[PDB]
């Protein structure tokens, strides 16, 4: 029998949660959500059996000053993982260091704010500072802002640098919890966004897409598996069961 495939991955509901259950569960059985139902897909059309593991250090991944990558991005570099199958983002700067599949999502930065307000864009926000805003610590959301040349945008990451222990926040539900409990608003990717609309109506995605983008299954550079991951995507979509499995985890369930 060949060899089990490794796969990183992060808790972010829906794409990755602890399954709940009165039986004790073990192994892979433990996880629940969209990434781990496209798993199971992936598995079925290309035949491979996978072991699914946290990224240790809990993070997407990113760059520090010196140039070195953690998160699953790490994981894959130092060949510790097979395969990340995670809502993790397709970038420029990450294809430099690890190879992705083509999107199985996609998706663009948007903005998650309390309905009822004369907020109805980042132009709206940048403008001023009574309402605070950010993003989660450290992911392609935060970097976007740090990297952008657009005025509007050098002024948001200005404004939540400098105001980064209260504006920048440790993941999505300590964002949404800022969102519940503090004039504050947080940019957020818009599959995340709908997920959140979707179960509280006091809440709305704020203005359009910032960017557009996806996510995909990585690989460490060179991997052969990327290119197949990729024409099972393709054959997935061609299925409809891309767009069944979001129906799935997005409005029905639950919640
Ligand atoms: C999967 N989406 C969520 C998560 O996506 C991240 C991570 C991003 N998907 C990445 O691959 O770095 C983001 O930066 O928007 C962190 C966290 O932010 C809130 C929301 O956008």
């Amino acid at each position: 029998a060949n060899r089990t495939l490794i796969v990183t991955t992060i808790l972010e509901e829906p794409y990755v949660m602890y399954r709940k259950s009165d039986k004790p569960l073990y192994g892979n059985d433990r996880f629940e959500g969209y990434c781990l139902d496209l798993l199971k897909e992936l598995s079925n059309i290309l035949g491979f059996i996978y072991d699914v593991k946290l990224v240790p250090d809990g993070k997407y991944g990113a760059q520090n000053d010196k140039g070195e990558w953690n998160g699953m991005v790490k994981e894959l570099i130092d060949h510790r993982a097979d395969l990340a199958v995670a809502p993790l983002t397709i970038t420029y700067v990450r294809e430099k260091v690890i190879d992705f599949s083509k999107p199985f999502m996609t998706l663009g930065i948007s903005i998650l704010y309390r309905k009822g307000t004369p907020i109805d864009s980042a132009d709206d926000l940048a403008k001023q500072t009574k309402i605070e805003y950010g993003a989660v610590r450290d992911g392609s959301t935060m970097t976007f802002f740090k990297k952008s040349k657009i005025s509007t945008y050098e002024k948001m990451w200005a404004f939540m640098s400098s105001r980064q222990q209260t504006a920048l926040v440790r993941n999505s539900d300590e964002g949404i919890q800022r969102v519940l409990t503090t004039d504050y608003a947080l940019l957020m990717e818009s599959t995340s966004i709908e997920y959140v609309t979707q179960r509280n109506c006091n809440l709305t995605q704020i203005g359009g897409l910032i960017d557009s983008k996806g996510y995909g299954v990585g690989t460490p550079i060179g991997s052969p598996y990327r290119d197949k991951i990729t024409i099972a995507i393709l054959q997935l979509q061609e299925e409809g069961k891309l767009h069944m499995m979001k129906e799935k985890w997005w409005r029905g369930n639950g919640c």
